[PDB]
């Protein structure tokens, strides 16, 4: 259905240990927010020096668009995001409908 | 294994008749390229107001990090780039390796 995407660059002087914390919590909210159905993330290796800063993705899915607004609304959103969102320099967020060219 | 994002914003000028036949053209390479092994698209429909001006997510599948760099030497990615490319105002490439909070 609708793919979240964030990346993220994590500020000075957040340890790995921090980030992997931090990444097992957003991971968390699959458990916590019945419209998040899942929850991947990768470290960025490309090569083509065009990342913009950013060194991290996350994606998660829902199965429809209300239920993103749903996620966004929800109280353990609102409560993370503040602790996330705090060790973090750059942000960016897209949502999609993956599309392919299908018959 | 591998999956190489693409973020992109249109420059000022490009119609939309023209982003559907580039998008054609970029999802063509799985069919030229060997290491391309599907594509998959789509327009952001985001309410968060932090998408930083990228319009468009491009994500193709590669089964590894070489595969992704021979894609990057095969003379049909540099020729339909600079197509593509010559119609953006922002670009933003992260290649990653999913990951999940897995046993
Ligand atoms: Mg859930
Ligand atoms: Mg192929």
């Amino acid at each position: 259905p609708v793919k979240h995407v964030l990346l993220a660059s994590f500020k000075d002087g957040v340890s790995p240990e921090k980030i992997e914390e931090l990444i097992k919590g957003y991971a968390n909210l699959v458990n916590l927010i019945e419209p998040m159905k899942a929850f991947h993330w990768g470290k960025d290796v490309s090569i083509e020096n065009l990342h913009q800063g950013y060194t991290h993705i996350f994606e998660s899915t829902f199965e429809s668009k209300e239920a993103v607004a749903e996620y966004i609304a929800h109280p353990a959103h609102v409560e993370f995001a503040t602790i996330f969102l705090g060790s973090l320099d750059k942000v960016l967020v897209i949502d999609y409908k993956p599309t392919s060219v299908s018959l």
